[PDB]
């Protein structure tokens, strides 16, 4: 198949935490990042298929995205906001690396990792 499984959104073994941070990295930064004109092609797994990118996860190994991240907020998967960022940033490396720069979709990353940054620039106590 020309899809691997998606990433894991929850995982028995692996602590769970609640904070402050990992609170509004959910309600304020995901929730408003989705609602960004240029958010539609990070709202699910990349689907090779559907896609046409047939050799997509040859390149990229480590996958993510925000409808993975929102799952595991909404699960509680995360230890501290550090874990959840660092999926962030995956992510939006994950699309500089498989594209080219200039690429729209690459445009489209640098946009909302902008924004991303603006909003972690200061987190809750
Ligand atoms: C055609 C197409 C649609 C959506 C896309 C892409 C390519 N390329 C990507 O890297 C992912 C994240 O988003």
């Amino acid at each position: 198949s020309m899809n691997p499984p998606p990433p894991e959104t929850s995982n028995p073994n692996k602590p769970k935490r609640q904070t402050n941070q990992l609170q509004y990295l959910l309600r304020v930064v995901l929730k408003t990042l989705w609602k960004h004109q240029f958010a539609w092609p990070f709202q699910q797994p990349v689907d090779a298929v559907k896609l046409n990118l047939p050799d997509y996860y040859k390149i990229i190994k480590t996958p993510m995205d925000m409808g993975t991240i929102k799952k595991r907020l909404e699960n509680n998967y995360y230890w501290n906001a550090q874990e959840c960022i660092q999926d962030f940033n995956t992510m939006f490396t994950n699309c500089y690396i498989y594209n080219k720069p200039g690429d729209d979709i690459v445009l489209m990353a640098e946009a909302l990792e902008k924004l991303f940054l603006q909003k972690i620039n200061e987190l809750p106590t």
